[PDB]
């Protein structure tokens, strides 16, 4: 019966009673291992000899093993293979062997299995610490923690790409900066990519140059340039963010219209827009939108457009005659916005006042990343004519990992679970040295920002018989994130003691003063529901209490924190299939997801814990709709210091107004940002 | 009668006897000065007060005057205005006031007249030396010398652009270099522009990267990137050169085809192609053309494609199995070549063996400039990951100026005439510090290359009743350049004594060994003709003699030379109209040239010394044809150490074969390069 594809395909059939036949997927795993994995895996007389061979023939990096006693290494591997790990789905297994595990240089045999890859990851992150390493191994094999693909994929390998592949850069209003950006785009893209540029500081189309009254091609030409950079370095991708109140806003959005011109046509780059609070109020009362000149604003306040608070100074700015102001219709802005999103899925939205109002770090937040999940502060750089740095500013980069909620709730020692992931991601940052872009490097060194995310929320809720979006769900979500947060700040606090240093700028932060905690010292803490009350109960998990916050608040005000930023909820792409989770805290996109991969062209993927006796608990995001989704992310947004990738799923019948209403709701509810607008499918 | 345009227009009418009515142009000058120049020029109570005012209100740069005793400055100005300078044509006057002379900041009055601008130029170049300054003034006012527009236009002004605006850069086969190039393109273009890049070292489309077998998008994506750079920084322009034997040659030429695709479509960038001797031989015997991989060549010889001698190692390379070789048809190469030129005017051709065979400087010449007149050696640069220079190579830049042949022959002291121009251009280089591109700066500092050119050759020949292309013309051309050359090497030799230093690398040069002079120590020196013999006679000019060369050869082998390169014959654009010369040593493009400028849309320009009694001596380049033109440039190419911009003018009936035959002839005759293919007009 050894066709694994056909077996998998069986997941795509319903019996006269609309039931699936889930066992067939297991059979497909089995036949996969028997007909393909085993027959093409390389097995050694022993671990010792294996590590020997792999180092010798150039596959594994001895440098990583050299930080441990060989005996320890051999033990850890064995412990790993004895955990009794199993892939839960054909896709997970297939995805791991086809694109994660290590193969021979000629691509014909496999040199690694799950526990192996895991082990090496653990060894790399723990960098000498045996306990840590062991903990990493356990966390990963239990399915509890699951680092982002760029980490899980390269750790320990000799031929590896970077561990960090997510960057946010500023551009300053001058050729030096622009030239650097293009260069940074080349350098980064050329290995992993995932780069976003802020364009808000650039002078508008028409602004003067060198005293000559009307010369400025605007941001478009700058975009075209990035677009080509990215294209040339083939892999990586780019995004640009522009403030809503920027004079080029409309032509900026027009680039993503099928029907416009050739040099107002950016096909690859992703767009993102920053929208402050007022522009909402203006549209409410059908007023005009004032677009301010970044050129004038600079000369008149000594700060770039992107470093000032538009909303706060909206009036002050309008009254100032020195600032040229052009106008457009607020409502029309949101109109074209929805129209573009409607066709391309973009832009992204970054709710500038909501974000800065929550931002505990000194400074402002003016952009976001390619997945609209990262939110940190940055600072300008200054260059010499020869392009040498004169002052190295701070740009942003971050590594990610997330832990499977379900599995977390299936283990009493949550504190350990969180401390370990945080330690591991922290190690990722510590080991990062992106020298090709000094600001990126400098930035990482001064902040140690990491992003610990969550996934499998829907999968969890389903299992425990809770409907997505319901009041119980909303209550879990809130308390669960309430918790994770505690253990993280705690962990980061501890780290600060051990390393005897905090993140740069800690002193000016909110953590230092204690304001960060006011929220957790007031009540709305305990369970709105009873079921939820019992879930944490049955779990052994202990919801942090006033005393515990009060305590942490003192340990934090005194010892500090290591990481400037801890949490962040990006979309879990393929790592989620190997971990067998529903992609983040958003409902499943389908009961049986279909991917276009392999000889068959199709590969099917059933959701976690889903059986023919609870299908009614697995409703797709389209069915659940945006309201319930938004509502969920909101409970989380209260705690996650960074941000979460939020995609709305709309029917194909939906209208721009529908979209627009979802967005307003989002704004109204506290959402820090929005990702795509996925209209219906093929 | 005070319409100057209408008067000018009169030059566009023929009487029943096909005669023009040249006096009307003079009338147009007169009415111009009376109705426009005078009424809008600003005149001061005295020079002293003027220099005072202009420095105070921000127009003139006191820094330049501060290197002289004010009294000297006042004198020089007066001497200037007393020379009795006159514009010879309405266009010259109109061109000077509309786009060279200094105006008030609001653009409504004139602050300068010819002698004024000249003076400031002299003051700037002479940098303290009164004699020099005075000489500069005389040379310029007599119409003898005429510096390139970027110099004549900015010297002395407070708001000025750079004096040097002509650059040639290398690109190395790696992202750092590519990133820098884009940046250099931005930086340079953003002020004057005129930049050319060598692409020959870049790996071909398909070559490996990082061991991965088929990844290299080739040169096109790199071109698109430059193209966008140039576009963004609005002004400046770019060129790319590619070796004929480079694997991407065909797709490189295909970019300039109307009918090809969208991402194989470079509209702005100019193309140039380097073609060695063999590819000619191969096409002769209808063989195949071997295209070698620059990727392989590097790994196997430690030198980039562009630093090796293809022709010399053509066989050796074909036999080497390590060098991947693709093939195309030689004859087909030249076919598509002519076809492209046919439609766009390009490419340019750089006859690589001819050039290196003449090149007296140690090293090879692999590219050229935007006007195909510059030919020097360059050397690679090496960068650190952060884009910082690790080793600063030597790129190329050059400033130009040329002297009106006629006026030169109308003055006995040619030696002074040449020494002065050389001194002045040398000062241009000495004062150049293009810090935004270290290699450019380093290069200029090590070579002090300048380019002294010629113009008004046709105008001269006509006046003296010699037909362009005739044996007498060919004889003058040769002897005249024979002469200029002497006085230049002499001048540069002298400079080396005064400054007590020579150009870097002098020792490895040909000047040091003495081989440069072998040519001038053998005969074909004296006049083939008798008329020519008398021209130099009537002039007082003394054709250098064996003893004079023998002497210079000893002074040179001992004291050295200051400039690595001296001569170069670019096209004289607008400066030629103000100087009233025929554009370089090529026949006139018309008897009454028409330019599309001003309120009238048209402005007419009669050639020098042309009257209704010698029209038959002024035949256009179309009439003269390419053979005679080529023949002329050949006589000059024997002496000019750098190169000359050679454009062929073909009838609209011409065919690619016609073109191709002109090119072969050119190659055969010693031409170092070719510029456009101007097919007939509108």
């Amino acid at each position: 019966t050894m066709d694994y594809h056909a077996l998998n395909a069986m997941l795509n059939l319903y019996d006269k009673a609309g039931h699936i036949q889930f066992d067939k997927d297991q059979q497909a795993i089995d036949a996969f291992f028997a007909t393909h994995v085993r027959p093409h895996s390389v097995t050694f007389a022993s671990q010792h000899e294996r590590l020997g061979t792999l180092v010798r023939e150039g596959y594994y990096d001895d440098a990583v093993l050299a930080r441990y006693d060989r005996a320890f290494v051999l033990r850890l591997f064995e412990h790993a293979h004895a955990s009794g790990f199993r892939f839960q789905t054909f896709l997970g297994a297939w995805k791991f062997y086809t694109s994660y595990t290590l193969k021979t240089f000629d691509g014909k045999r496999y040199l690694e299995h799950f526990e192996d890859r895991v082990t090496m990851v653990a060894l790399t992150l723990a960098q000498g610490d045996e306990t840590l390493a062991t903990q990493l191994t356990d966390e990963m094999l239990s399915g509890r923690f699951q680092p982002a693909t760029p980490t899980f994929l390269n750790c320990g390998k000799q031929q590896r790409g970077e561990l960090v592949s997510c960057f946010l850069l500023r551009i300053e209003d001058n050729m030096e900066s622009i030239g650097r950006a293009v260069n940074s785009a080349l350098q980064l893209s050329k290995r992993g990519g995932g780069v976003a540029f802020l364009l808000s500081n650039l002078r508008e189309a028409g602004a003067p140059i060198k005293r000559i009254e009307n010369q400025s091609s605007g941001v478009i030409p700058v975009m075209k340039m990035l677009e080509d950079a990215f294209s040339y370095a083939n892999q990586g991708a780019g995004a640009v963010y522009l403030h809503a109140h920027h004079p080029d806003i409309l032509r900026f959005l027009d680039t993503k219209r099928e029907n416009a011109d050739e040099k107002i046509r950016i096909k690859t780059l992703s767009l993102g827009v920053v929208i402050p609070d007022i522009t909402f109020r203006l549209a409410k009362e059908n007023a005009q939108m004032a677009l301010f000149s970044p050129y004038d604003i600079q000369r008149r306040y000594g700060k770039p457009f992107g470093d000032i608070a538009i909303s706060e100074r909206y009036d002050e700015l309008i009254a100032d005659p020195h600032v040229r102001k052009t106008y457009i219709n607020a409502r029309d802005f949101f109109q074209t916005l929805a129209e573009i999103q409607f066709e391309s899925g973009y832009p992204y939205i970054m709710f500038e006042d909501t974000v800065n109002r929550a931002n505990p770090i000194a400074g402002r937040i003016n952009m976001s990343n390619l997945c609209s999940e990262i939110l940190q502060v940055n600072s300008a750089s200054r260059y010499d004519d020869n392009l040498d740095y004169t002052h190295i500013g701070h740009d942003i980069s971050c590594n990610l990992g997330s832990l499977n909620i379900a599995h977390v709730m299936d283990s009493p020692d949550i504190g350990r679970t969180v401390e370990t992931a945080i330690r591991g991601l922290t190690a990722v940052s510590d080991m990062s040295h992106i020298r090709s872009v000094p600001s990126i490097a400098a930035g990482n060194a001064a902040s140690h920002a990491i992003g610990l995310g969550q996934m499998n929320l829907h999968g969890y809720l389903a299992r425990e018989g809770i409907a997505y979006g319901s009041p119980e769900a909303l209550d879990f979500t809130n308390l669960y994130f309430y918790t994770i947060t505690w253990h993280a700040v705690h962990t980061s606090m501890r780290l600060a003691r051990e390393r005897g240093k905090t993140f740069a700028g800690f002193a000016q932060s909110r953590y230092a003063s204690g304001d960060y905690f006011t929220q957790y010292l007031q009540d709305d803490w305990q369970p709105k529901t009873a079921k939820v009350r019992a879930l944490f109960a049955r779990s052994g998990i202990t919801l942090p209490t006033r005393e515990m916050w009060l305590k942490l608040r003192d340990d934090v005000m005194r010892y500090g924190i290591y990481n400037q930023n801890l949490q962040a909820v990006p979309p879990t792409g393929s790592i989620s299939y190997i971990n067998h989770a529903t992609s983040s805290i958003h409902p499943i996109v389908a009961k049986i997801e279909i991917r276009k991969e392999g000889k068959t062209g199709r590969v099917y993927y059933p959701a976690p814990f889903m059986t023919n006796e609870n299908l009614d608990m697995y409703q797709d995001a389209y069915d659940i709709g945006p309201e319930k989704i938004i509502d969920t992310y909101a409970e989380a947004t209260r705690h996650v210091d960074q941000g979460l990738s939020l995609t709305l799923f709309f029917p194909d019948t939906a209208t721009t107004r529908d979209i627009n209403k979802a967005q307003i709701y989002a704004w109204r509810k506290g959402i820090k940002s929005l990702y795509y607008i996925r209209l219906r499918q093929l």
